């Protein structure tokens, strides 16, 4: 029944960063994790997927663009080597998490935690033992799990991201349920490695959380890649027949069968809230079955916090880390700053072209009553995008007309995920388009498209 | 004869942007240019060089990283096709400038302008003949020319960037005089296309304007590429023997002869100040033979401005454009913002890894009496850099300890030229390290390294 100021449940990006921050602030800290040090993100998520996406991008270059770059010769690509590299990358970063745990003198507890009451955690140790731990504060960082299409089940040929990303061998053909970031990214990797890919989306646009202009562009790019995207299409049932999987869908009010060797379920993620005594701690769930929190990540139990995907606010790694910092700082009574409207946080999808966005879409800002101004600059007017060989896409900024404060930003193009920091910095610290347009951007860079958008928000664009 | 509110001399990025902004402000504008619409940058500079650099980077990726990416096959690369694409990119961007001039109702005058007095310009027209233009304001935007090693001359095998970048065929070997951005970029392109490359630099490090830690890292990567860099070495003579060029260099009083098929002179650029009647307009030069200007780009003649490389302040394209906007706004009496100390402006070099920086180096900040705080984050601790396959390099931020105000930032790594905007926005609008550390950066991106540097400036890094 050892005692810690802080016990962290789960060691994904939210949990292990919260534990570092608590340790930095002088708090005795323990973190409890049975399986994934670094969580989903480092083991089977962000880290390995970005390695596989880079490999896929190089296939797409040394295949579709070789002639235009003066590259000649018969090239072959081996997905197994891409897989192997992704696992070595993941393993190196996981070893990093353990290094940081030791550097900060955080106690690792290798097992699964169940609450006995608001201040007691019982742990089933990976070695078979059972141990108890008490705490002054708890940080729940237990993540989310894949949501299955209602009525369907997993099987040999019907998999979540986890089994798919851990496969060294690819199928001949796949059907991906869900056109969010995960489904689109897997579609990009598999199609470039020669898998027939169909992506099925219930809403009428791929990447339906994005601005509709962005959805339209990414649909066009994926069609050119040879991916079939079926939008406004409901998956009714999934039947694993062994040698093929049959997906029954409704589209245009008509039931139709699609067949493939494999099916990836990627329709969303549900917070992990069952099976570890949240009820014994007294912790309340929202109507959506996420752990409710306030702006300081506090649950309804004042000394128990919930960070990362388990609160369902914005299920991304940098959000989990930032929420972990807020919780640790709030526990310690240190100066913190809350995150505010989580819609303003940045996010990206790492197919090529990238999609990167923050804040409100143009349609959302109009619906919420802002006096909306929009500036859109296409990368066909950017010198760097032509030099790199990919002038597709654009930057679209949405601002409020009273002072030119930013409401959102929507980017699609080559490597645009790196371009968000200046925009979220301005939004957070109340710099307007008039201040942003005076910030000189290096030439020739993709980032010059930001500066032309600022000009268009305040007056007239120059190089457009 | 014909009269304009504003006449712009030269149509590089400085001139043609100044003319657009003057036009936007309602001033009747003409722009005089004999040869390069888009100037050096769009025709023989930034635009085609970044196209060649992308081709070279794809050679490097296959050549050194093919095996690790699972790519097999005997591949050849044809520099001729890189060359052809660089010209097509340049020609499209020049057509763009012409579209912008007509969209903004700017009069193009196709010829070479000479001042007759402080309000009259004589134009020798390309189509034969002479026209006289009078003006109320003039913007001199006449650029710079290559400085040669004293006593040397151009010949068939001794060239500037202009003849070299217009060459469709490559030599077997080359000596590059000067390890500035231009010399390093050509060295990167030519070495990747199989040329034996030696770069000779008078100062004791390559990219000597950069922070010494950045120079050390780029020298290391170039040595791994196989480029010989000779630092603290003075070129004293260049003798073109037709079949070979002999370059005599000295270091520590010892002389040595270097031989190669070709020599590229890239030791610097001198403002263009002779031969177009500056004396007749009354415009004064600095001791270094640049046109002297104040903070609003005005020469000693109050209604004559000088922008871009001809004022020698910081000979970069985005600087020329920014100075053009200031000059045009000042002429019109519009609200403007001076650029201040030009050392704070951003700059980048586009070999791989990129180098990108702004502001003071750590040593310059120490020498000027700041209370210097430094934070350095290596890309070996960045998840995106490992996924991309290039974890080399770092981000190094220099701040003042009183409030955490940024003094400079120095980046070397994969595609880091895109990461400067947040740093220069914060420096310009007085956001300190403690405001920057709260800006959430998307995961996994190279930009997360910025956020970790902010944490180190205000406290302790988390993921390092
Ligand atoms: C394929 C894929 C790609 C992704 N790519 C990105 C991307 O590029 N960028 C991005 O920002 N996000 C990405 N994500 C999302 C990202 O993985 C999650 O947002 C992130 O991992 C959430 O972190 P977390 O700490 O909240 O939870 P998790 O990383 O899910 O970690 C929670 C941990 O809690 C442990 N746990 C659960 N219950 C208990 C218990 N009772 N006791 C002890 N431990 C317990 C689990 O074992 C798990 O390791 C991706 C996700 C997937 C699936
Ligand atoms: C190989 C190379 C690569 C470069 N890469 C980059 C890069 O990546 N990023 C960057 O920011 N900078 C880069 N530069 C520098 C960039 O090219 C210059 O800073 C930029 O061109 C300066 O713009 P400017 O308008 O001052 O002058 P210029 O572009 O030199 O244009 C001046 C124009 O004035 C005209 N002119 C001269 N005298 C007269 C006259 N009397 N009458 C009429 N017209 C006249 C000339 O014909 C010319 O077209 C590079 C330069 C080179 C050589
Ligand atoms: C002093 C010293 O040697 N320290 C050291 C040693 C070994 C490893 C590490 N650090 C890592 O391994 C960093 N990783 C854990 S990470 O997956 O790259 C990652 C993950 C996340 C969520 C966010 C980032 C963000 F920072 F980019 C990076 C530090
Ligand atoms: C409404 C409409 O149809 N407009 C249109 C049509 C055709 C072309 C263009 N514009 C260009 O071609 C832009 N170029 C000239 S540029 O070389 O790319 C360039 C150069 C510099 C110095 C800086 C940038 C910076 F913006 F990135 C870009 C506009």
């Amino acid at each position: 029944m050892t005692h810690y100021d802080v016990v962290v449940l789960g060691a994904g990006p939210g949990g292990y960063v919260a534990a570092i921050r608590a340790a930095q602030l002088g708090l005795s800290t323990a973190i409890v994790e049975p399986k994934y040090w670094g969580g989903v993100c480092l083991n089977v998520g962000c880290i390995p997927s970005k390695a596989l996406l880079r490999n896929a991008e190089l296939v797409h270059i040394f295949t579709k663009d070789a002639k235009a770059f003066g590259i000649s010769g018969e090239v072959t690509f081996d997905y197994g080597i891409a897989y192997d590299r992704s696992r070595k990358v993941a393993e190196g970063r996981v070893a990093g998490v353990h290094f940081l745990m030791k550097k900060n003198k955080i106690t690792e507890i290798h097992g699964y935690g169940t609450f006995a009451d608001a201040n007691t955690l019982l742990v089933d140790l990976n070695d078979g033992g059972t141990e108890s731990v008490t705490f002054d504060n708890a940080i729940i960082a237990t993540g989310s799990s894949t949501r299955l299409v209602p009525g369907t089940s997993l099987s040999a040929n019907v998999v979540t991201y986890e089994e798919q990303i851990l496969s060294r061998e690819l199928p001949k053909s796949i059907i991906i349920a869900g056109a969010g970031a995960i489904g689109m990214e897997f579609g990009y990797v598999l199609k470039n490695y020669g898998v027939d890919v169909t992506i099925v989306e219930f809403l009428p646009r791929a990447l339906p959380n994005e601005d509709a202009d962005v959805s339209k562009e990414i649909e066009k790019q994926f069609k050119k890649l040879g991916v079939t995207i079926l939008t406004a299409t409901k998956v009714e049932s999934i039947a694993d027949g062994g040698s093929q999987v049959t997906v029954t869908v409704t589209k245009d009010g008509v039931a139709q069968e699609l067949k493939a060797e494999k099916v990836l379920q990627a329709i969303g993620f549900a917070p992990n809230v069952e099976g570890y005594g949240l009820d014994k701690a007294g912790v309340a769930l929202t109507d959506r079955k996420a752990i409710g929190v306030d702006d300081y990540m506090r649950t309804n139990v004042g000394h128990i916090y919930a960070i990362g995907d388990v609160n369902g606010l914005l299920q991304l790694a940098h959000v989990a880390e930032a929420q972990g910092v807020v919780a640790a700082e709030t526990i310690a009574g240190a100066e913190t700053l809350t995150l505010g409207d989580h819609r303003m946080l940045p996010r990206a999808t790492f197919c090529q072209p990238n999609v990167a966005s923050f804040g409100l879409t143009e349609q959302q800002a109009r619906n919420e009553g802002y006096d909306v101004v929009v500036a859109k600059f296409p990368f066909t007017a950017n010198a760097k995008a032509h030099g790199v060989g990919d002038p597709s896409g654009f930057v679209k900024l949405v601002a409020d007309a009273k002072h030119g404060e930013l409401l959102g930003g929507h980017l699609v193009g080559h490597d645009v995920a790196e371009l968000l920091p200046e925009l979220t910095l301005a939004q957070r610290w109340d710099l307007t388009a008039s201040e942003l347009a005076r910030n000189v951007h290096t030439h020739p860079t993709m980032s010059e498209a930001l500066q032309e958008c600022f000009h268009g928000l305040v007056g007239h664009m120059i190089n457009f």
